[PDB]
Formats: C-alpha cells, structure tokens, sequence
C-alpha cells in the first residue's frame, strides 16, 4: 500500500507514534517519506552484507526481523520480515518503536540523519489534522 501523506499521519497518530520516546509525528513522517515514499511493500537488497530493508520504514534484516537468509542476523522485533510488508502497518510501527528504544533513537536510520535531522519537518504534517 502507498499511503497518501495525511492518511499516514493520522494512521501513525492512531498507533501512538506522536511523541513516542520524544519523537514527533513530523519526524516519523519525514522518515517514512525518505525511506520508502510511504510504500509498505518497498524492499531493498544490500548486496554488500546480504541483508534486506523492509517496508515503510525500511527496517533491516540483520538486526530487527527474521528472513532466514541474512548471515548471522538477529530478530530484535521478533517478527518475520514478512510482517513488515503488510498494508496494515501496526507490526511495522511496533518494530519501529522497538528500534528507537535503543540508544540511537530516531538516529538509527541514516536517511533520517541525511534528510530530516536539523530540518524543517513541519511540512510533513501540515493540514493533516494531527
């Protein structure tokens, strides 16, 4: 599923993401936007280390979900990577929350550092009623 902007903002808000571990909804939107273009079926293979990025937040198989084919990987979210490819983002949200419970927080994603950190992210939630 490819969410429309405001549709996703309200979906994330309903799922308890607004201010989760101090991260505003606008930051999560900026993350999903740059990671996948709000596309829940997005996948990206990393030939360098044999891991794959899954879903709307492009969560990696080396540490967060199990796909059975990533060498020496772990599954911190205790989910099959398949769960991160659903139209319903509840599981992906639960895993993204798990990610930010770690020391780095929202900085876990390099894309957030490149396109969202120290930027005006208000534009991502404007007119969405969130």
């Amino acid at each position: 599923k490819v969410f429309e902007r405001c549709e996703l903002a309200r979906t994330l808000k309903r799922l308890g993401m607004d201010g989760y571990r101090g991260i505003s909804l606008a930051n999560w939107m900026c993350l999903a936007k740059w990671e996948s273009g709000y596309n829940t079926r997005a996948t990206n293979y990393n030939a360098g280390d044999r891991s794959t990025d899954y879903g709307i937040f492009q969560i990696n198989s080396r540490y967060w979900c199990n796909d059975g084919k990533t060498p020496g990987a772990v599954n911190a979210c205790h989910l099959s990577c398949s769960a991160l490819l659903q139209d319903n983002i509840a599981d992906a949200v639960a895993c993204a929350k798990r990610v930010v419970r770690d020391p780095q927080g929202i900085r876990a994603w390099v894309a957030w550092r490149n396109r969202c950190q120290n930027r005006d992210v208000r534009q991502y939630v404007q007119a969405c009623g969130v």
